[PDB]
Protein backbone atom coordinates (compact mmCIF):
# COMPACT_ATOMS: atom_id res chain seq x y z
CA UNK A 1 0.00 0.00 0.00
CA UNK A 2 3.05 2.26 -0.41
CA UNK A 3 1.66 4.48 -3.18
CA UNK A 4 -1.74 5.51 -1.77
CA UNK A 5 -0.15 6.23 1.61
CA UNK A 6 2.89 8.23 0.47
CA UNK A 7 1.79 9.90 -2.79
CA UNK A 8 -0.75 12.53 -3.86
CA UNK A 9 -2.20 12.00 -7.34
CA UNK A 10 -2.57 14.91 -9.72
CA UNK A 11 -3.52 15.37 -13.37
CA UNK A 12 -3.19 12.86 -16.19
CA UNK A 13 -0.14 13.28 -18.43
CA UNK A 14 -1.30 10.70 -20.97
CA UNK A 15 -3.64 7.76 -21.33
CA UNK A 16 -3.79 4.55 -23.31
CA UNK A 17 -5.94 1.47 -23.71
CA UNK A 18 -4.31 -0.38 -20.79
CA UNK A 19 -2.61 2.20 -18.56
CA UNK A 20 -2.52 5.84 -17.48
CA UNK A 21 0.32 8.17 -16.49
CA UNK A 22 -0.39 10.82 -13.87
CA UNK A 23 1.77 13.44 -12.23
CA UNK A 24 2.18 12.93 -8.50
CA UNK A 25 4.03 14.27 -5.46
CA UNK A 26 5.72 12.32 -2.69
CA UNK A 27 4.08 13.51 0.54
CA UNK A 28 7.29 13.35 2.68
CA UNK A 29 9.81 14.95 0.32
CA UNK A 30 7.54 17.12 -1.81
CA UNK A 31 9.39 15.82 -4.88
CA UNK A 32 7.27 15.34 -7.98
CA UNK A 33 7.13 12.19 -10.08
CA UNK A 34 5.27 10.63 -12.98
CA UNK A 35 3.29 7.52 -12.03
CA UNK A 36 2.38 4.87 -14.60
CA UNK A 37 -0.72 3.11 -13.26
CA UNK A 38 -1.62 -0.38 -14.51
CA UNK A 39 -4.76 -2.34 -13.59
CA UNK A 40 -3.55 -5.76 -12.41
CA UNK A 41 -7.00 -7.33 -11.85
CA UNK A 42 -7.76 -10.64 -13.60
CA UNK A 43 -4.55 -10.66 -15.66
CA UNK A 44 -3.39 -13.91 -17.17
CA UNK A 45 -0.02 -15.39 -16.31
CA UNK A 46 1.14 -14.03 -19.67
CA UNK A 47 0.19 -10.47 -18.68
CA UNK A 48 1.79 -10.80 -15.25
CA UNK A 49 4.98 -11.78 -17.07
CA UNK A 50 4.85 -8.73 -19.35
CA UNK A 51 4.22 -6.40 -16.41
CA UNK A 52 7.04 -7.71 -14.23
CA UNK A 53 9.26 -7.59 -17.35
CA UNK A 54 8.40 -3.92 -17.87
CA UNK A 55 9.24 -3.22 -14.22
CA UNK A 56 12.52 -5.18 -14.50
CA UNK A 57 13.55 -3.36 -17.69
CA UNK A 58 12.83 0.03 -16.13
CA UNK A 59 14.78 -0.80 -12.96
CA UNK A 60 17.83 -1.84 -14.97
CA UNK A 61 18.13 1.12 -17.38
CA UNK A 62 20.00 3.99 -15.69
CA UNK A 63 21.13 6.56 -18.25
CA UNK A 64 20.93 10.37 -18.64
CA UNK A 65 18.74 9.91 -21.75
CA UNK A 66 16.23 7.39 -20.32
CA UNK A 67 13.37 8.10 -17.91
CA UNK A 68 14.61 7.14 -14.46
CA UNK A 69 12.64 4.69 -12.31
CA UNK A 70 12.22 5.76 -8.68
CA UNK A 71 9.96 2.96 -7.32
CA UNK A 72 7.80 0.05 -8.52
CA UNK A 73 4.84 -0.40 -6.12
CA UNK A 74 2.37 -3.32 -6.19
CA UNK A 75 -0.97 -2.63 -4.50
CA UNK A 76 -3.96 -4.94 -4.71
CA UNK A 77 -5.62 -4.33 -8.06
CA UNK A 78 -2.98 -1.86 -9.33
CA UNK A 79 0.72 -1.57 -10.15
CA UNK A 80 2.51 1.80 -10.04
CA UNK A 81 5.74 2.52 -11.89
CA UNK A 82 7.03 5.81 -10.47
CA UNK A 83 9.58 7.70 -12.61
CA UNK A 84 11.36 10.99 -12.02
CA UNK A 85 9.27 13.76 -13.54
CA UNK A 86 10.47 15.41 -16.75
CA UNK A 87 8.74 18.71 -17.47
CA UNK A 88 10.01 19.72 -20.92
CA UNK A 89 7.24 18.08 -22.98
CA UNK A 90 7.59 16.17 -26.24
CA UNK A 91 10.73 16.65 -28.35
CA UNK A 92 8.78 17.39 -31.54
CA UNK A 93 6.64 20.07 -29.82
CA UNK A 94 9.76 21.84 -28.53
CA UNK A 95 11.31 21.85 -32.03
CA UNK A 96 8.36 23.63 -33.68
CA UNK A 97 8.68 26.38 -31.03
CA UNK A 98 12.29 27.13 -31.87
CA UNK A 99 13.17 30.18 -33.91
CA UNK A 100 16.52 28.65 -34.94
CA UNK A 101 16.63 24.97 -35.87
CA UNK A 102 19.46 23.49 -37.94
CA UNK A 103 21.05 20.17 -38.89
CA UNK A 104 23.43 20.70 -35.98
CA UNK A 105 20.44 20.74 -33.62
CA UNK A 106 18.92 17.71 -35.36
CA UNK A 107 22.26 15.92 -34.98
CA UNK A 108 22.35 16.91 -31.30
CA UNK A 109 18.90 15.38 -30.77
CA UNK A 110 19.60 12.20 -32.67
CA UNK A 111 22.88 11.80 -30.81
CA UNK A 112 21.02 11.70 -27.48
CA UNK A 113 18.36 9.37 -28.90
CA UNK A 114 21.23 7.19 -30.16
CA UNK A 115 23.02 7.18 -26.80
CA UNK A 116 19.82 5.84 -25.23
CA UNK A 117 19.10 3.21 -27.90
CA UNK A 118 22.73 2.24 -27.43
CA UNK A 119 22.40 1.88 -23.65
CA UNK A 120 19.29 -0.28 -24.11
CA UNK A 121 21.11 -2.52 -26.59
CA UNK A 122 24.15 -2.92 -24.32
CA UNK A 123 21.75 -4.15 -21.65
CA UNK A 124 20.04 -6.45 -24.15
CA UNK A 125 16.73 -4.55 -24.36
CA UNK A 126 14.96 -3.85 -27.65
CA UNK A 127 12.50 -1.01 -27.30
CA UNK A 128 10.40 -1.89 -30.41
CA UNK A 129 8.29 1.30 -30.43
CA UNK A 130 10.56 4.31 -30.91
CA UNK A 131 8.33 7.18 -31.97
CA UNK A 132 7.97 10.91 -31.30
CA UNK A 133 5.49 10.44 -28.43
CA UNK A 134 8.13 8.39 -26.61
CA UNK A 135 10.75 11.17 -26.81
CA UNK A 136 10.41 13.53 -23.87
CA UNK A 137 12.64 16.46 -22.92
CA UNK A 138 14.07 17.40 -19.56
CA UNK A 139 13.43 20.97 -18.45
CA UNK A 140 15.52 23.69 -20.09
CA UNK A 141 16.47 24.50 -16.50
CA UNK A 142 18.08 21.04 -16.05
CA UNK A 143 19.87 20.66 -19.41
CA UNK A 144 17.04 19.79 -21.85
CA UNK A 145 18.41 16.27 -22.42
CA UNK A 146 16.21 13.95 -24.49
CA UNK A 147 14.49 11.18 -22.48
CA UNK A 148 13.43 7.87 -23.99
CA UNK A 149 10.17 6.73 -22.35
CA UNK A 150 7.75 3.80 -22.12
CA UNK A 151 9.30 0.34 -22.17
CA UNK A 152 5.90 -1.38 -22.10
CA UNK A 153 6.63 -3.09 -25.43
CA UNK A 154 10.35 -3.63 -24.87
CA UNK A 155 11.85 -7.12 -24.92
CA UNK A 156 14.97 -8.64 -23.38
CA UNK A 157 17.38 -10.26 -25.86
CA UNK A 158 20.41 -12.41 -25.12
CA UNK A 159 23.43 -11.32 -27.16
CA UNK A 160 22.37 -11.27 -30.81
CA UNK A 161 19.73 -14.00 -30.47
CA UNK A 162 17.14 -13.05 -33.05
CA UNK A 163 13.65 -14.47 -33.42
CA UNK A 164 10.10 -13.54 -34.29
CA UNK A 165 9.05 -11.85 -31.04
CA UNK A 166 5.61 -11.08 -32.43
CA UNK A 167 4.21 -7.99 -34.05
CA UNK A 168 4.77 -4.76 -32.14
CA UNK A 169 5.29 -1.20 -33.29
CA UNK A 170 3.66 1.84 -34.86
CA UNK A 171 2.96 1.60 -38.60
CA UNK A 172 5.05 4.49 -39.95
CA UNK A 173 8.09 3.29 -37.96
CA UNK A 174 7.88 -0.46 -38.60
CA UNK A 175 11.00 -2.14 -39.97
CA UNK A 176 10.80 -4.32 -43.09
CA UNK A 177 11.76 -7.48 -41.22
CA UNK A 178 8.82 -7.09 -38.80
CA UNK A 179 6.45 -6.59 -41.75
CA UNK A 180 7.79 -9.78 -43.33
CA UNK A 181 7.24 -11.69 -40.05
CA UNK A 182 10.97 -12.47 -40.25
CA UNK A 183 13.12 -12.91 -37.13
CA UNK A 184 14.29 -9.57 -35.79
CA UNK A 185 16.34 -7.94 -33.06
CA UNK A 186 18.10 -4.72 -32.08
CA UNK A 187 18.21 -3.37 -35.71
CA UNK A 188 14.48 -2.56 -35.56
CA UNK A 189 15.33 0.31 -33.21
CA UNK A 190 17.92 1.60 -35.66
CA UNK A 191 15.37 1.53 -38.48
CA UNK A 192 13.00 3.65 -36.37
CA UNK A 193 15.89 6.00 -35.54
CA UNK A 194 16.28 6.54 -39.30
CA UNK A 195 12.62 7.45 -39.72
CA UNK A 196 12.95 9.90 -36.82
CA UNK A 197 16.18 11.35 -38.23
CA UNK A 198 14.43 11.78 -41.59
CA UNK A 199 11.45 13.60 -40.02
CA UNK A 200 13.83 15.67 -37.91
CA UNK A 201 15.42 17.00 -41.13
CA UNK A 202 12.37 17.80 -43.29
CA UNK A 203 9.29 17.60 -41.04
CA UNK A 204 7.49 14.78 -42.87
CA UNK A 205 7.99 10.99 -42.90
CA UNK A 206 10.04 8.99 -45.44
CA UNK A 207 7.27 6.40 -45.98
CA UNK A 208 3.69 7.55 -46.25
CA UNK A 209 0.43 6.49 -47.85
CA UNK A 210 -3.17 7.03 -46.86
CA UNK A 211 -3.58 3.32 -47.71
CA UNK A 212 -1.74 1.49 -44.92
CA UNK A 213 -1.22 -1.53 -47.14
CA UNK A 214 0.56 0.67 -49.71
CA UNK A 215 2.50 2.20 -46.82
CA UNK A 216 3.69 -1.30 -45.90
CA UNK A 217 4.78 -2.16 -49.46
CA UNK A 218 6.78 1.07 -49.64
CA UNK A 219 8.49 0.26 -46.34
CA UNK A 220 9.33 -3.29 -47.42
CA UNK A 221 10.97 -1.97 -50.58
CA UNK A 222 12.91 0.63 -48.57
CA UNK A 223 11.77 3.17 -51.17
CA UNK A 224 12.28 6.61 -49.64
CA UNK A 225 13.51 9.72 -51.50
CA UNK A 226 15.41 12.97 -50.87
CA UNK A 227 13.28 15.18 -53.14
CA UNK A 228 14.26 18.66 -54.21
CA UNK A 229 14.10 21.37 -53.14
CA UNK A 230 14.08 20.77 -49.37
CA UNK A 231 16.74 18.04 -49.48
CA UNK A 232 19.07 20.10 -51.69
CA UNK A 233 20.36 22.11 -48.70
CA UNK A 234 20.91 19.01 -46.53
CA UNK A 235 24.50 17.83 -46.23
CA UNK A 236 25.46 14.52 -47.88
CA UNK A 237 26.79 13.21 -44.57
CA UNK A 238 23.32 13.56 -43.00
CA UNK A 239 21.81 11.80 -46.04
CA UNK A 240 24.46 9.12 -45.63
CA UNK A 241 23.50 8.32 -42.02
CA UNK A 242 19.84 7.97 -43.03
CA UNK A 243 20.92 5.63 -45.84
CA UNK A 244 22.81 3.42 -43.37
CA UNK A 245 19.90 3.46 -40.89
CA UNK A 246 17.23 2.77 -43.54
CA UNK A 247 18.80 -0.33 -45.18
CA UNK A 248 16.28 -3.11 -45.61
CA UNK A 249 18.95 -5.71 -44.91
CA UNK A 250 19.07 -5.74 -41.08
CA UNK A 251 22.48 -7.45 -40.97
CA UNK A 252 23.96 -4.51 -42.92
CA UNK A 253 22.02 -1.80 -41.03
CA UNK A 254 24.24 0.49 -38.98
CA UNK A 255 24.24 -0.09 -35.22
CA UNK A 256 23.77 2.49 -32.47
CA UNK A 257 27.39 2.63 -31.34
CA UNK A 258 28.57 2.66 -34.97
CA UNK A 259 26.18 5.54 -35.65
CA UNK A 260 27.66 7.41 -32.69
CA UNK A 261 30.94 7.38 -34.66
CA UNK A 262 29.46 8.76 -37.91
CA UNK A 263 31.07 12.15 -38.71
CA UNK A 264 27.67 13.87 -38.84
CA UNK A 265 27.16 12.89 -35.15
CA UNK A 266 30.62 13.06 -33.58
CA UNK A 267 32.04 15.86 -35.79
CA UNK A 268 28.96 18.06 -35.56
CA UNK A 269 30.57 21.53 -35.67
CA UNK A 270 32.42 20.79 -38.90
CA UNK A 271 30.04 18.43 -40.74
CA UNK A 272 26.40 19.31 -40.00
CA UNK A 273 24.85 22.35 -41.66
CA UNK A 274 24.09 25.32 -39.40
CA UNK A 275 21.49 27.07 -41.56
CA UNK A 276 18.02 27.49 -40.05
CA UNK A 277 15.52 25.16 -41.77
CA UNK A 278 12.23 27.06 -41.56
CA UNK A 279 10.49 24.67 -43.96
CA UNK A 280 11.17 21.81 -41.51
CA UNK A 281 9.56 23.78 -38.66
CA UNK A 282 6.45 24.39 -40.75
CA UNK A 283 6.11 20.81 -42.03
CA UNK A 284 6.60 19.50 -38.50
CA UNK A 285 3.75 21.64 -37.22
CA UNK A 286 1.55 19.89 -39.77
CA UNK A 287 3.15 16.58 -38.80
CA UNK A 288 2.43 17.12 -35.09
CA UNK A 289 -1.15 18.20 -35.79
CA UNK A 290 -1.99 15.12 -37.85
CA UNK A 291 -0.61 12.78 -35.18
CA UNK A 292 -2.75 14.47 -32.52
CA UNK A 293 -5.62 13.50 -34.90
C1 LIG B 1 3.30 8.13 -24.44
N1 LIG B 1 4.13 7.54 -23.38
C2 LIG B 1 5.30 8.38 -23.07
C3 LIG B 1 3.34 7.05 -22.23
C4 LIG B 1 2.20 7.95 -21.74
N2 LIG B 1 2.79 9.18 -21.22
C5 LIG B 1 2.67 10.40 -21.85
O1 LIG B 1 2.07 10.59 -22.92
C6 LIG B 1 3.39 11.53 -21.22
C7 LIG B 1 3.22 12.83 -21.72
C8 LIG B 1 3.92 13.88 -21.15
C9 LIG B 1 4.80 13.60 -20.10
C10 LIG B 1 4.98 12.31 -19.57
C11 LIG B 1 6.00 12.16 -18.53
C12 LIG B 1 6.65 13.14 -17.83
N3 LIG B 1 7.63 12.65 -17.01
C13 LIG B 1 7.64 11.36 -17.24
C14 LIG B 1 8.45 10.35 -16.68
C15 LIG B 1 8.28 9.08 -17.07
C16 LIG B 1 7.22 8.84 -18.08
C17 LIG B 1 6.93 7.50 -18.55
C18 LIG B 1 7.57 6.32 -18.21
C19 LIG B 1 6.97 5.20 -18.86
C20 LIG B 1 5.90 5.56 -19.64
S1 LIG B 1 5.61 7.25 -19.61
N4 LIG B 1 6.44 9.76 -18.60
N5 LIG B 1 6.67 11.01 -18.15
C21 LIG B 1 4.29 11.25 -20.17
Amino acid sequence: TRFTDEYQLFEELGKGAFSVVRRCMKIPTGQEYAAKIINTKKLSARDHQKLEREARICRLLKHPNIVRLHDSISEEGFHYLVFDLVTGGELFEDIVAREYYSEADASHCIQQILESVNHCHLNGIVHRDLKPENLLLASKSKGAAVKLADFGLAIEVQGDQQAWFGFAGTPGYLSPEVLRKDPYGKPVDMWACGVILYILLVGYPPFWDEDQHRLYQQIKAGAYDFPSPEWDTVTPEAKDLINKMLTINPAKRITASEALKHPWICQRSTVASMMHRQETVDCLKKFNARRKL
